[PDB]
């Protein structure tokens, strides 16, 4: 029984929400109705689910949402990394922060320093998807091209997320 | 099928268990009911029962919750924690004592006597609220289970080792949906 | 060779350091110099040397004290402790916390100000005892992991150290071993 | 036999370099001199000692240097970290950005470059500290450092200090 | 499917009998009859279900009670407790000794050698639940406060009736 | 080099003491004044020398003591006994129960068996130190050396301590 | 399904046998009989059956009883015993003998003493074979000689009232 | 170093001890101060050493014997022995009472019987303690029964000609 | 479901094979008929099979029971044994020339041996098939089955072999 | 340094002990004298000992021969072979006897019964130099022909004399 | 201290051994005397030496020879080689009867039948040889030595296979650096 991991990315990103509606708050709930009626689990880290819930106002979705999507956290006691994967990850921060610098008199350097503040909690959510889609064996389901390019030298599996609800439908109990 | 370990927060505090009725009792005596007819196992430490019984007076439904939630404890022989955790449960009691203690203050010859007692009230039930804790987690660790609970402080502690919880206010809501 | 692991107490009771010298100073600096002519190695965790330099005013001894004294962090790597070592640290987080509001009270058990007198007094007794245990745990992880003698001094330590297995010496003979021990 | 880790705080931070001597390339050459004598091993990143060398100009005391203080990569082939020190790392770069732009904030198309560059020193620095950490790690040594953020990150993680300004004094009591 | 080890305590404190009926050896009796509609085994160790034949006559129950209770000794080869389990079993014995004597009030003789043997009642009847991983009944609030010391699984006595029936 | 776990009952008993010395103080002052030029490692639990200090007052000498014979506890962490050990333990609880319980019998009832427990703690804490430390065990109490035996200990006899300490400069 | 090894005693002693019926042999094919309709899986030592046979002719019912009670060899290749248990047996050799001896003492004086602790060794190595067996098949130990099965409880061997050998046999059908 | 466990045969059996000295205490006493010149260590078990103090009075040789020849027991905790061992106690039981039976043969008739067994149980459990030792200790045994050498060869215990130990010493200062 | 590993002797001793047929050849055919319906399996060592071929003609019932009875080599290459089985071996070596030097006492004392060596290799193959396969060793050789004892291999009586193979469908 | 197991050959066959001396017991006693001024361990198994008295009487010598040749069995406890050495073994008994009957011209049943102990004693040698990992000093070319196959040490017995000297 | 496995070429293959005479006798005879006086091992497969007792008659230096290079058995009771290996040596017997073969033809009623007689002593060496090279290759990867070899063959399967090498024209001077 397949298992996927979402990312922010999922249902913030136009490109990859708008297969399920035009709407955000219509694709959400779009997206919850039919993976009750699809043989899958869905899973989505807790800093991940909290920065959703900072920019999307789910209301009364929340609930099935949560129901839907389990909310795990990837600290698990005792996990171990190769030193390796340290070091991609140093890379992975690099990529964010300058990724965000570029898209920002003094409303440009707090505008600056929102761009690096943002760019930490982007790259402590990355690493969150990638050690539970790694402790699930999950395939990781992402909008972010940054993090799906990590997810494979890294040997996550992946899917083009503008395809998830063709394959969510193609699973149907 | 899904296992849960709850803290003593899930019938005491009222954000909580008006999911089920208005009545702690009521509450308490819904929950139960829907215990039986879900597709659940239902947990709660030794320690957090207790005190739990101390708090309210189950009487004749004490049998039928203790059926329901199996009161189990986590005291393991051959179970080791890494040192980190030894530190992080240092930092908890830190985080109870104070919050006790802020309590203690702002309720504020005689006014020195009761703020000495209401000062060792806080302190003490800080310490029995860290031992629950641990009680909850440990539990929750070798069970695998879900964490219900709504004491934030502890939400927040279970999501730094990496235990499982839900929003205790959809606890209802997720039992209806495993029957 | 012998290993020692030092609480505060060590140079902050009196009933301990008298063995060096009356003064404060000066038995931390006669203990030093001893330290030098002895075939045993001295120290501290990092957060008791924290606690000792904020007690006490070392100056021109630190670099030495700190040459004798190897101030090291027991914080290892996949250190796992079993878990009855987690409700007995519980306990002495007890005793502590308890020892100190005693002091709190009995001490102010002596205008409306001395409500937020007592107030203080009551907060630094557990902020303190909650690094007082901290101490504890600190002290009792070093000695585990250096196979090291304990000399503390205080009672709750001591008596916690047995159960948990950990060497000790009564802290009062303390320059009588090191003397028995020169190179 | 002691091992010791230096960053590059040891030769160019004042404050610890000047138990050497009042200069800088003085200090390093009192060092370099000291520690052929020493009964001691010295260690430095490949990283760390090429960040050393754009600040500092070694000139012909580069080969002496390089003989005394050996010149480790710390990317070993099996290394496993746990997770958690991943998650410290994070940490640590939030500190080291935070520092830089603290100190680059006081001082229009000037100020973009000086956050630019705020921010890559930054970057460089955390890539630093962890290959001085690991690095310690692997060789059982003790950390010297000047900077407070390293110092502080390397007691959580349990590894072997000292105080940088005793470096000498330690040195000297070693033979 | 759950597993249970009975302490004498069971069957011969009336508060815990009481549930099945109020005469003792129908409670046995009844007991006997539900555990066979059960859906759980039933197990006491050797030393325990000794010292029970000693205080109750079952006459033509025991063979019925030996099928539904499993009589096994706990004492496996190689089984290792930590030291500390021996420690406490120290402290059990100073327990069940000191309460004993309370009682003298040759019957301060009596009250110490019944003081072992319901120590090394107690240390069959927990060896046996670990090794089984069952759940300990019993009526004696001591052994119950070390079962959980241990982390040995518990249950109310006065609720094994109504337990059993919902299985 | 040879390592010993001494019992309470190497210095209060006067069979053993009296190779020492005919006073106790003096046997005790000549057992530690001959441990220091002897090459040999001593031992003793630490309950074993609380009981040892409540029985006689060492004053002065303690330190000397306490620096020939180290202090320390048997009560190591990862330490697993075999469950044999554990019902082996019943059994010496029984045989320091009875002999207290026929002396007392000429409060008296209510401490004879207080103390046959605090000397079934101490045997174990005696025994289990000499496995830690593969220690020969040195005791004047016949029921412990027994048990002692039972359970593999390396043994001597109380009476050679003196001649044996002799023999290794 | 229970397994059982049975010693010697089960069918010569009787105490136990009676349970089948009054006759010895009566009894023994009671026993076959029930065995063939009860589920569960009945062993016996070779070494014991070898001296069941020297005792109880048989005859015709050998085959049948050789069907339902499978005569194995307990003398495993890689068994490790702990050095406890052979102090153990030589405690049982004691007993076994010493018993002998007792009878003896109610030339021929000689010929009994003999023969009293010749058969007292071929009873203690009947002993082993038939607790090692036990102890190999995890099985439930029916004997009938109070010795043996105190034995069998120090070392934690399973046990039953051999009086209630028919009646469990019964209660498994 | 060489190391040595010794049978109660080599100070009582005179075929042995006559090596050291035509006396049975003057033997014994040449053996204890030669082991003081000898660059060997001596042991012998609780077991036997108890048996050897009941046949011979020793006193005042008693702690200096103890010095040069060390009581242990070898009753070690986590010793296993293979199933095979206690299978060949059995067969050591019995050639050590039927050896003692032929004695005997030579009431008081009971009563030597009684003894005769007795001895030989004593004697077997002094044979496993002798064995066990060497084994754990990785010593020669020294004996001079030869029933005992037999079995310590078949399980590969070293041994030497008991006759030639003096000779042996000698060779080791 | 049982399985079983048979010698030479159970289709050459008539003690044996009578419980088929009173003819040897007819006995085997039984034997092959019955083994067919049976739940069980048979196996037999290929130096055993061989010997059986040289002494039994077989003809045309040599595919029925190459299919029933299983023909496979004990000689796995990992597979060792305990040293002492190898001293067990030569004892078996023993009993074999002197039973064949026996009946040899009337080159019929050379080939007395040849063939104690031949059987001798054949009981160690039979032994070890039977432990590889943790199978039922059915032999009628008194010899064979009781070493089949020492080393733990299950047996059965032979002449209950017909008995058996019925009451398993 | 180097140790030996020496099997009965190495003294009782002439081809070998000439080395040492013309005469039989001049060789042992020669060999004896060597040993000791020699820094080698020797070895040699009980059965192997033992035959080579029956064959030879050492009266005197005896005893220094025990000190410097030791004497020990080889079969430890819970020693495995590979189930391949012994189907070696059964072609070992195989020669060994052939060879032993061509001699035969009672000494039928002669041949026979000292083949197996020859067998035995070539176990005994090999499994002793496995132990030991020893050097095979034998004279029977059979023995030496399967202690290569088993990749035992192995020297000419020719020059053991030449081997001591040089150590 | 470096230890050594000799090959049969470097005593009979000039080449080598005129780096210590110009006799093969002398050469031998050289080598064992400088052997004696060289800080190192020197080892010779059991079957290596055989062959090389065929081609050369040592006569009286057999027993000074069997004392400097002894001559084990390379075949290890539990020693196991990969799969790879066993494919290499089908290789190596290709190479070394193809190379005996190329040989025997060279040299070229009655001529037909010193062909066959000369083609089958070609093939039987062929096999020979590969037999010495794995008994070289197996002595010299248990013991951690220098094969000392010429057969340029035998030196480049070493090579594959990660055994340490030595060039043979040098080995005098080596030995000689080792006093």
């Amino acid at each position: 029984m397949d298992t996927f991991v979402l990312d922010t990315s999922v249902f913030t990103n136009p490109d990859v929400y708008h297969q399920f509606e035009e709407d955000q708050l219509g694709a959400i709930e779009n997206f919850i109705s039919l993976a009750s009626h699809t043989n899958a689990n869905f899973f989505m880290p807790t800093s991940v689910y909290y920065e959703f819930t900072k920019m999307v106002s789910l209301g009364d979705l929340a609930p099935k949402f949560e129901l839907v999507v389990r909310i795990r956290s990837p600290r698990k006691w005792g996990l171990m990394v190769p030193a390796e994967f340290l070091y991609e990850f140093i890379e992975e921060v690099r990529y964010r922060i300058n990724k965000g610098l570029r898209i920002a008199v003094n409303r440009l350097r707090e505008k600056y320093r929102e761009a690096l503040r943002a760019g930490i909690i982007d790259s402590k959510e990355d690493v969150d998807v990638l050690l539970l889609s790694y402790e699930l064996d999950a395939i990781l389901v992402s909008g972010d091209e940054g993090l799906r390019k990590w997810a494979d030298r890294v040997g996550i599996k992946l899917i083009d997320p503008k395809n998830l609800r063709y394959i969510m439908e193609n699973l149907t109990k």
